[PDB]
């Protein structure tokens, strides 16, 4: 098979040009986990719409305001000659197109995973976002920085400098506490993967991991903030996140 | 096997003394679906704490004021001499103790179901509650009515008569739209059960059904409100809910 072309958002020297996006990381994980050959193309935030349009790709939402909205990740698969967008749809596409690779959506789990993914941002992703949003902006190349800051300050209604608070830390921990509770339902020895110790990694597991790798890269693995996050709940998340270490090829 | 003793909340003549509670119906559904023999013991709302305590049962919630809260459903299984409380725990008990019966928590699904169940009330259950809560209260025996009105008005901060609104109808439809979206992920032919057409009924499916059976019994199957609810999304929920009719036996 030829390498898949994977479209990602670049960064500056603050984080040594590392990929960072929680949304593109879901697909970077998916590709690394499946052992699929790919190459990364870097697209600045304000250039994403033009790039995806030229590819013949589609917007991932149309707002009541009438306007189309383009997002990364997107892939071009030379093996099928197809452009695929929207992370959950790409992951499903990779399952179907490369069936000999580990399945991210095991049969019978698609609806349960959709529900789980629909609450991943509200309960965990958003509070994390608040704690990393300023540092994220300061990790972008200047053009992406201006676009990102402009658009996100409008979205959240405050300067980026105001969004990280002790309250958000409490909300992060509270979200992880809910997650911990769901996992507890699996029983001891099965509470570090959504489908249990023998169930393998699902797309939903990747969704959680992607919030962690985002924070680690943005804050820095030696940082006090990363240590604080990963130490929550007696080291549970350190153990959870450890399962993804071998799938972070860049 | 001796019948399991199933503790449920009774009703008055308005609904012909039918069982009605969405929470106890989850376990009535579980028992009916598994084909297990049981008999119902009726307990009024203010009598629940006393009855469960006497059984040697436990409270299902302990608040930061330190006070215990007892709830139904509860079962006493004479065959194991165990009292089991909390609907999700009762369902799991029934899986483990009665392995020859169809599973409500298939292996690998417990966490996904815990997550789903945690979304079920905020996104669908509560808006339905607002639309059926007055009629629910007016289907209770007088002692249960008094307790239910007092406690539930305290919780929701308005008289029961004020809780049903058109905005709640919008919220019910929006919650169902989200659920429709999740089921669509299973693909055509597989979008009427969470695990697909041949995946069997799960506890999570029963959770959704229990909101429908509650509304049907409380409003009446021939009512305009029931018709409106079950007509949403071009009748999808009529088909979803029809899968459960054969499991609505009442002793």
């Amino acid at each position: 098979a030829q390498p898949i072309v994977f479209y990602d958002i670049p960064s500056n020297e603050r984080i040594k040009h590392s990929p960072w996006s929680p949304n593109t990381w879901k697909i970077r994980y998916a590709l690394n986990y499946k052992g699929l050959k790919y190459k990364t193309e870097w697209v600045e935030y304000p250039d994403i719409a033009g790039v995806v349009q030229k590819l013949g790709g589609k917007p991932t939402e149309k707002t009541p305001d009438g306007r189309d909205h383009y997002t990364l990740p997107v892939i071009y698969d030379p093996n099928t000659k197809k452009v695929v967008e929207d992370s959950a749809a790409i992951a499903k596409y990779l399952d179907e197109t490369y069936p000999d690779t580990p399945k991210l959506f095991p049969a019978g789990t698609d609806a349960f995973q959709a529900a789980f993914l629909d609450f991943a941002w509200p309960v965990l992703g958003f509070p994390v976002f608040m704690l990393v949003i300023l540092d994220t902006a300061n990790s972008l190349l200047p053009r992406s920085h201006d676009y990102f800051r402009s658009t996100r300050e409008q979205k959240f209604g405050k300067k980026l400098e105001e969004l990280a608070t002790e309250e958000e830390w409490a909300k992060v921990e509270a979200g992880l506490a809910k997650l911990k509770g769901y996992l507890d339902a699996n029983g001891k020895g099965n509470d570090l993967l959504l489908m249990g110790a023998q169930g393998g990694i699902t797309y939903s597991d990747i969704q959680i991991a992607s919030f962690f790798v985002w924070a680690k890269i943005i804050w820095g693995e030696g940082s006090e903030k990363w240590k604080r996050l990963i130490s929550l709940h007696d080291g549970k998340w350190a153990q959870f996140y450890a399962q993804f270490t071998k799938f972070e090829q860049v």
